[PDB]
């Protein structure tokens, strides 16, 4: 699934890759479930879709914390920006 | 861009969509840049690639903070897990 | 996201479409998560990936039950094969 | 057809992959067949598509049972939710 | 799902489009199921896959018969080649 | 181009794969050529496209006869439905 | 298409139909020829090679249409086709 | 990037592959550039896009001549249809 | 061919979109042509491919100057980095 | 990520490939961000997207200069067209 061959990649690069694409897929799941939540005309499907939407938000948060713990620059930038107030582009 | 038609989606949903896919695109850029840094055999090229890799992390972090501010569940789950100690799943 | 234009589709069909593709995406995440579980050389990431692997299984299951309650043939074929013994083709 | 290389994947993980993508492809055919059932303006084609739609639902059902027999968590979660009454998220 | 817009296409063309992509999708499933039959190391799964493989051939054949009945050239060319002997060439 | 690796596939499975995808690609060209015939506003182009469309039906028909000859269930299922009368779903 | 139809000229849309018909024919020639090399069944190989060459013919016809209906295709095809010596 | 694996392909087949897909990629750029010429509302961009549109036409033609020189059936079929008069079919 | 619907885009934006993806496609032809130049074992074909590779570079160049003339930040950032000496990151 | 296999590619060709695709990916980021700048109905988000849009223009510029230093024909053609006035063609 990696774009470069595995023998030229440091083991750590490959685990960050596995974590990053797991976040990507959770995010995409959040977006698509929410869109189906707005568009659904069956209220029982909608509760299911919204529950799993929020489970996918959780999966993303866990895996982002791993990246933060395992990457110095994710650590610095996430601290710079998450849980702040005032203009985001100026933090 | 969207999966469902724009006319049945709430304004807020569509703005969050724009933020989510931007984080996705920055995440993917992080991954691909970093793999290229490992594999690059030109150190001037490697330096560019590694610099822009970290600019993409910042772009991701900015947009995720936006999601955090505009979505109750993004705020709750990011607060449960980010900047913690001990087993993440716990 | 539908193949045929929305105006020629019955509302129920579009609701089942939303359900089916949601199961498809959940299945896919189960598969991709589990493969990363085998391949991860970081045990912290592996635990995160396995936890979310199994939440994706739950989302699949909830949404198939919705399909079952809202489709006569899903109800029939699921009843025939799930929770059986002996050769599956022989049920 | 796998994301990770075959050599680091347990044999069962690869057979479960084969089952999951087969279920995925069956589901997609159900969906597309049903949409074409609604849209076809030739009632003969419509009968074919509806018949094969349901064969495809059956193929998904068979393979899902295989998953349930070969994965403790599929078995638990399918036991929690299928053939129940009342709110699915409860 | 069509390439040209629906307002400029004849209705029969659009039904034939529905039949054709149904055949393609069944064919693709035949191929992919059969490859998994070869590669599967769990024989209970292999049996499921081979049963579904062959149900997919049946869906293709039915829908190819619909095309044959609803398209003169499908009828001509399928008549020339199917169930013949000697070099297909 | 095979979903599974070549070393685990039987040679005849791989040749049927080569035949099957050739039929698919010919089928696709029938559909796309026929759609362009309906939509074209140049009658010379229209005549080219309808000519090649029907050539594509021929390549499919040829390769489907090969499949019939080389796969027991293609033979059985094709012999059940082609050149029949009355409701197909029987 | 790329752009929406309402901003496109009708000459451009017909050329598009011709161009992608050539592209698809070209792609079929390639994939057929690769399967000709790879096939270990000679009756299939004969079929695949036969249809390969029909696809070259479908491409050639449609290219003549582009030539007759596009001034620069007519110019560039005339410059290079059926020549000898360095193509550059 | 090839359909079949490289180890079972002739180098001739693979060089013709390189030529065919290069023509395909040029053909697409001609189409997409021309569509952008129609759609552009800036006359300078439009002028750039049209020039590069026509460079792509040239690249297809050169590479198509190589195919003619290296493939007996390319040679026969191109010589039947290019630069002719009357019904192409 | 736009991610967002045309009716919400500024006309100058869609034109810049048209120029950007044209650069992208020319860049891609340069890369793929060059790889075919290295790998090709026929020099007539390699010469053809090498000629068109460089024509594609020129197409990228022309189109990027249009972007430069119609977007201040393209103009600024391109003015900082192109035709410089010494470490590219430090300009 | 290459179309041809790495073993037949010169080391520098692969490096230029890495640089080219990096520019390509930046370019796409500029476009999609800018379209969302126009379309967003939340001004805080728009500010983020406009900032990141312009960071991506910068990455493209950096990486484009690297190409200019490592490819004689990029150097010639970039020399010809960038920072000029008058008809580009
Ligand atoms: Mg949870
Ligand atoms: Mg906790
Ligand atoms: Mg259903
Ligand atoms: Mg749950
Ligand atoms: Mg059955
Ligand atoms: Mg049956
Ligand atoms: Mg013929
Ligand atoms: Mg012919
Ligand atoms: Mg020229
Ligand atoms: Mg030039």
């Amino acid at each position: 699934s990696t774009h470069e061959p595995l023998e030229v990649l440091k083991e750590e690069t490959v685990n960050r890759h596995r974590a990053i694409v797991s976040v990507m897929e959770a995010l995409e799941a959040v977006d698509w479930y929410d869109q189906r939540v707005d568009a659904s005309t069956d209220p029982e499907l909608t509760a299911i879709l919204a529950h799993n939407r929020d489970e996918a938000k959780e999966a993303a948060a866990m895996t982002l914390e791993w990246l933060r713990r395992n990457d110095a620059k994710w650590a610095e930038h996430l601290r710079t920006y998450l849980f702040t107030e005032g203009p985001i582009t100026a933090a």
